[PDB]
C-alpha cells in the first residue's frame, strides 16, 4: 500500500529562473559539474530552478502524497502549483513536503534551489567545491491514511537499536535485544514487527509503539569478514509497511590498546572519500558508488571517513554490506558562524535519525578544523557541547568526534567536548618534517594516556604527471607521495593507540579554489585519480600493508625516461620474496615485507618485469641522456 | 648451485615398444585420454614405452645428476643409455633415478610404463579410470656434490614440523617451535637455515642436522579467511639450497562437537575432487589445476578429500594458498590382494615424506572401500594397523582415517585401527531412503559417542540434459539430484558430530566400465560437468550453504519446455529475499532462506527474472502440450 516512483525525467533547469528557456535535464544533476572542477574559484553560485510537471497520483481515502528529497544542495524551496510548501537547508539530508491538499489533476513542481554564500546554512569555508543542484534523487511516496511517520527529520519512523552482549569471542557467539520503536500518524491501534523470524504485535499509543526482541546466538556484524545484515519489517493494518535494515555488533575504543569490534582487537586503518567524481560532479549513480567501494575492497582499507557532510543511503548500504567502519559527520567545517548555529544541529539530527540503523557507523562527528578561523570562546563551546548533548541524548550506542586542526593546542577547552579526537596532520607535507607526526602523537598520548586519539586526516599531493630519482616535499611527484604514506604507515604501525587512522584521500576531489600541482580545479592528494583510471603508486603501499590478494607491483610505470646511470627499481607486494627480471634475464631476488627495492643499472630502454609466484607486473625504463622536462613541477 | 631443466617436449611414445616408428608428444602425456572417457571397459591396458635424448648438464666436479618423475602411472622402468637404473611401483608419486655414471654427451632415454592388471600394484579394483603414462611433468635435476639427499622416497631431504601453542584464539595469538630436520650426503660440517627472516647455523651429524625455530606471536594459517603461509630454506656450502612452505595451525577433532581449527569450531564441509578432466584425461595443465580450485572457491567449500591417490604438488599447493582443509589418502581400495602389501606401505611412506609440509592437509587415509570385496581376517587387520603404525611414526601431528563401504557392520574390528572413520553412504539413491542417512549416523553416534565419525562420500548421479517436475531416484535428472543434495545438507547442518563430509563428487570423472544416465563412460555424481563448463544446479544449493558472494541462481535453464500449466520455479541464493518477475512484470517476493519456490502460471514462451539486490539471474520457460522427450532417460 506504500508506493513510490521515482521523478528522474522530464526536469528542466533555469540557471537563471527569471528566463523564458531553460534545459531538459535528468536527476542526478549538478551545474556545476563543469566549473566546479577547472579552477579559477569561480564556479557559479546562487539560487536555479527546476521545474517539472507530475501526475495525481492513486490515492486511498484520505491517503497522502509526500514529495521526497534526498539531496537538494544546499537550501530548497519547494513550490507546488503556485503554493511554496517546504524550505530547506542542508544540501546532504532527506527532507519530504506533504503535498496531498494541493493535488490537482497535472501538478507543477518548482523547485528553487540554491548554493550560495550566506551566514546561515553550512558548509561555507571549505577545501572542496560547493556543488549545486539536485544532485540525489527525488521521489513521490504515497502511503495510506494511516501511516508511519514522514515528516520528522527524513527518517521513515522507524528506530532499531541492537544492544549485543558477547559470550564467546572466538566464537563469535553472542545474544542481542532488538529495540524497534515506531511513531505513527492516524488514528491507529497496534501495530506488527517482524525481526529474525520472530512476530510481535504491539499497541499503538500517541502515536508510539515499542518491541523488544531478546535474541539468543545471533549472527554477529562482524566486519569485512562478516557482514551479517538483518531485517526490522513493522507494518499496519491499513497495509503501511516500513523497515531498517541492521547488524549486531558491539565495539568499544581503548584509549591504548585501539578499537575493539565483538571481543576483539580491531585496528581501524583507511582512507576518507568525497561524494564527486570527475565530469559528474556531485550526480552520481548507483554504479559509481558501486565503483567507488569496489576499490575500497581492492585497498583493503577496513573503515573510510565519510567527510564532510551526511552521503548518500546507498554508500552507507554498500559499507553495511561490505563490513566497512564508518566515520560520519556534518559540515560544520573551518570557519564558526553564530548565524549557522540552527543549522549544524538541524544537519546533525538529520544525520542520526536517517542513519542511526546503519551498523557501520561507529562515530559522530561534531565538526571539522573548526578552529582554522574561529576563536574559541563561549560561544564556540557552547556550540560543540549542544551538537555533542544531542548526540548522546539520540544515540546512547555511538561516541562523539571531532576531527581538530593542528594548530590547536593540545590542552585546549575544545578537545573535552566530544568522548574521541583526532587530528588532522600534514607534517612532512605542508609543515614541519614527516618525524613530526610521531613525536605530535608520542606527546599526546603521553600527556593524555587517558584520552583516546586518532589521524583523521594526513597525506600529500601526487601529480602521476611528475616524478624524480630524488624526490622531495613540494615536487608534487608521485615518488614523493610514496615516500611520505610509507613513513606515515610505519609511524602508525609503531602506535596502536591510534584509534583510527585515514588518508587523505582515497581519490582526488574537485577544489574549484585550488590552482596547485599543475591541476587547475583539483585535491590531488588522492590515492586515485579523480576520474577513477589510475591508481597512483602510494595505493600500492597501503594495498600491501591491508590487502590479502597476492599481487606485485612496480613503482614507476609512469617514471619512464630516466637519466641515472643505476635506478632504483622499487616493488609494493604483500608477498614476502620478489624476482626482479631485466630484458627477460633474471637480475635479482630478495626476500622482505612489503616494500622491496632494487638497484637496476640501465644503459638503453629496458623492459622490467616483477615475480612472485603467479603474480607478475612490468615497466618499461628508458635511460636519456637529459631528465626529461615533463616529469617537473618547476 | 642446484639447476632444474623440465623435460616436457622432443618426446616418441611407442604404445606397442616393440614396434619400429611412434607418436611425437609432449609432457604430459597419458594413452588413455581417449579410450579411458567413452566406455566400453576397454581402455589400453598394459606397457607402453617413451623415449627421449637429452644432453649431458653442466656438473659441478663431483655432482650429480637426477632424472625426477612426477607421476608416471603406474609402473616405470628406467633405462639410460641402455642400462636399467630404475624401477617404480606407484602412479601418483615422485621418485628420482641418479643418472651421473651413465651421462655422455647425447644421452638416451627409455621409459616403459605399466598400467596393467596384476596383483603387486594398487589401484586395481575401483571406480576410475587408470590412465597409464607419464601424466605429470619429467625433469632433470643436477646437484653439487654436497647436497640434500634426492633419493629418500621423493622428498626433497626437508622435514618441518610447526608445534603451535594457541594463546588467545579470539586475537589469534599463537607461538609455533618449528623444527626443520635435514638429510644430506657429502659430509658438510653444518647448514644455515632460514625461516621467518631469523637464520641459524647448526651442526651436520652422519647426514643429518636439526634447527629449532622458537617463533612467538606467528601469523597462523586460519583457514579460508587468512592461509598465510611461512618458508623453511636451507643451504649447505657449496651451495646446494632446499625449502618448503610451511603453515602454522593447531587444530583438534571431537567426537561430539567436530573439527576445531585455531582454537574455534571450524566445521568441514565440502567435496572430493578426481584428478581428471574431458579430453585432457589425468594429464592436466597447471591452469587446469587452478580452474579446479577457482570452482571449489565460488563453491565455497573449505574442504577437498582428495580420492583416491596422492595429487599434484600443485594442488597441495593451491589448497594451502587457499586455506583449503585436505584428506589426503592412498590407493588402497576395494579388494585387498596379500601381493601389493608392501606397496600399500610404499606409497603411504612416499605420500608422506612428500606432502608432510602442506598445512592444508589434516589427515592420513589407510584405505578406501576395502572390504567392498574383502573379507575381515587377521591378514586384513595387519595391513591396516601397519599402515596406522607407519602414518604414526612418521607423522605425530596428524590424525588417521578411512572410509568405510556401507556394508561395513559398525562393531567391525577394522573400525577400531584408523583415529577416526569415515561413512561412504548413499542412502537414497543406491538403496533406501533419504531418511537411512540420518538414522545411521544418529544410531552410530549414539552407540559410540566418544568415536569421530563422518560422511566420506555421499551424492547421486544427475545427467544435465534430463529433467522432470516429479523427479524420482533413478531418472537422472538434474532435479532429483537437488532433492537429494538438499536432505543431505539439511541432515548435515543437524549433525555438529560429523567431523568432515564431502559431497561425491564435485566434478563428473571418466570411470571406462560404467554406461550409465545415458553418458557412457563417466561417473555423474559431479556438482560440475567433466569439462568443467555447466554447473549443474545441486551445485548452487551447497553455494547458498557456503558462499558469502552475494548471488541469486534459477534452477531449470536447462528445463525450459513444461507442459504443466503451473509450473515450480526454485532459486537457490544465501540472500534473504528473492523477488520473481515474469515477462518484466514483477510477479512476487518471497523471503527466506537459501531455498525459494514460486508457482509460475505458463500459457506460451515467458522470461524468468529473479532478482535479490544487485543480483539477478534468467531463465527462459516455453509451455508445451506433451513433455519434451529429450529430458526423459
Ligand atoms: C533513527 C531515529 C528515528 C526517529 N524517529 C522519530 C519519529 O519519527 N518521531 C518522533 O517523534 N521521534 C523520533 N525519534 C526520536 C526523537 O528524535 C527523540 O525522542 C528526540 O529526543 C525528540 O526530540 P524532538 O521531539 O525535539 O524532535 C527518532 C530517533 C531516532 C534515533
Ligand atoms: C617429510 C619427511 C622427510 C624425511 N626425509 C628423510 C630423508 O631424506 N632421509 C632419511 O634418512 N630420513 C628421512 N625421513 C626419516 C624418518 O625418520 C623416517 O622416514 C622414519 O622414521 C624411519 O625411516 P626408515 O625406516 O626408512 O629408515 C623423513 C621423514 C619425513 C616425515
Ligand atoms: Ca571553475
Ligand atoms: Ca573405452
Amino acid at each position: 500500500m506504500r508506493n513510490t516512483i521515482v521523478l528522474e525525467k522530464d526536469w528542466t533547469f533555469y540557471k537563471n529562473p527569471q528566463s523564458e528557456s531553460g534545459e531538459a535535464v535528468t536527476l542526478p544533476h549538478t551545474w556545476n559539474a563543469v566549473d566546479g572542477q577547472d579552477g579559477g574559484n569561480d564556479y557559479y553560485r546562487g539560487t536555479c530552478k527546476y521545474v517539472r510537471h507530475f501526475a495525481k497520483p492513486e490515492l486511498e481515502k484520505g491517503g497522502r502524497a509526500y514529495l521526497e528529497f534526498n539531496g537538494a544542495a544546499m537550501t530548497a524551496d519547494v513550490v507546488v502549483n503556485g503554493t511554496k510548501l517546504f524550505h530547506h537547508e542542508g544540501g546532504f539530508s532527506t527532507f519530504r513536503v506533504d503535498v496531498t491538499e494541493q493535488l490537482t489533476e497535472d501538478n507543477l513542481l518548482e523547485v528553487y534551489v540554491d548554493n550560495s554564500d550566506n551566514t546561515k546554512v553550512y558548509p561555507q569555508k571549505a577545501d572542496f567545491t560547493f556543488y549545486g543542484g539536485l544532485y540525489r534523487m527525488v521521489k513521490l511516496v504515497t502511503v495510506p491514511k494511516v501511516h508511519f511517520v514522514m515528516d520528522y527529520a527524513g527518517g521513515n519512523g522507524m528506530k532499531v537499536t541492537p544492544e549485543v552482549t558477547i559470550l564467546d569471542a572466538a566464537e563469535k557467539q553472542a545474544d542481542a535485544d532488538v529495540t524497534v520503536e515506531l511513531w505513527m500518524t492516524g488514528e491507529a491501534t497496534d501495530v506488527t514487527v517482524a525481526v529474525a523470524g520472530e512476530t510481535q504485535t504491539v499497541p499503538v499509543e500517541n502515536g508510539y509503539a515499542r518491541a523488544v526482541f531478546a535474541l539468543k546466538n545471533v549472527h554477529l556484524w562482524d566486519g569485512v569478514d562478516d557482514p551479517y545484515l538483518y531485517t526490522a519489517k513493522a507494518e499496519l493494518p491499513g497495509g503501511d509497511v516500513v523497515e531498517r535494515t541492521f547488524g549486531c555488533r558491539s565495539f568499544k575504543v581503548d584509549s591504548r590498546e585501539g578499537f575493539f569490534l565483538n571481543g576483539r582487537s580491531y585496528p581501524l586503518r583507511g582512507v576518507s572519500r568525497h561524494q564527486d567524481r570527475a565530469g559528474a560532479g556531485n550526480a552520481l549513480t548507483y554504479e559509481m558508488h558501486r565503483e567507488d567501494m569496489a576499490i575500497v575492497r581492492e585497498l583493503g582499507a577496513n573503515t573510510i571517513r565519510l567527510a564532510h557532510y551526511q552521503h548518500a543511503q546507498e554508500f552507507y548500504d554498500l559499507c553495511d554490506e561490505n563490513g566497512i567502519i564508518v566515520w560520519a559527520e556534518i559540515p560544520y567545517i573551518t570557519m564558526h558562524m553564530a548565524d549557522g548555529t540552527e543549522n549544524t544541529l538541524s544537519q546533525m539530527k538529520e544525520l542520526i535519525v536517517q542513519n542511526y540503523h546503519h551498523p557501520s557507523i561507529v562515530c559522530w562527528g561534531l565538526s571539522n578544523e573548526i578552529t582554522a578561523a574561529s576563536a574559541v570562546n563561549e560561544e564556540l563551546l557552547e556550540n560543540h557541547r549542544r551538537l555533542n548533548d544531542l548526540c548522546h541524548e539520540l544515540d546512547k550506542t555511538r561516541p562523539t568526534v571531532m576531527a581538530d586542526v593542528f594548530m590547536l593546542e593540545t590542552d585546549s577547552p575544545m578537545l573535552e567536548i566530544p568522548d574521541m579526537n583526532s587530528y588532522n596532520l600534514y607534517f612532512g607535507w605542508y609543515i614541519g618534517e614527516l618525524d613530526q607526526n610521531d613525536s605530535f602523537f608520542d606527546e599526546y598520548h603521553s600527556t593524555y594516556p587517558d584520552r583516546v586519539i586518532g589521524l583523521s586526516e594526513y597525506g600529500a599531493d601526487a601529480n602521476p604527471a611528475y616524478h624524480s630519482a630524488n624526490p622531495e616535499r613540494g615536487d608534487y611527484t608521485e615518488e614523493y607521495q610514496c615516500v611520505y604514506h610509507e613513513h606515515m604507515a610505519k609511524m602508525i604501525e609503531e602506535r596502536p593507540y591510534l584509534w583510527a587512522t585515514h588518508v587523505w584521500n582515497l581519490f582526488d576531489f574537485a577544489a574549484d579554489g585550488r590552482d596547485e600541482g599543475g591541476r587547475h580545479g583539483e585535491n590531488q592528494k588522492g590515492l586515485v585519480t579523480m576520474d577513477r583510471r589510475i591508481k597512483k603508486d602510494a595505493f600500492y603501499v597501503y594495498k600491501a600493508y591491508w590487502s590479502k590478494a597476492p599481487f606485485v607491483h612496480l613503482c614507476g610505470s609512469r617514471y619512464t625516461d630516466r637519466a641515472e646511470d643505476v635506478t632504483e627499481i622499487k616493488v609494493y607486494s604483500n608477498q614476502k620474496k620478489v624476482s626482479l627480471f631485466v630484458d627477460g634475464a633474471e637480475k635479482e631476488t630478495k626476500e622482505g615485507a612489503r616494500i622491496f627495492r632494487f638497484r637496476v643499472p640501465i644503459t638503453g630502454t629496458h623492459t622490467i618485469r616483477a615475480v612472485s609466484g603467479d603474480c607478475t607486473d612490468e615497466i618499461t625504463v628508458r635511460k636519456v641522456d637529459e631528465p626529461n622536462p615533463d616529469y617537473i613541477f618547476n
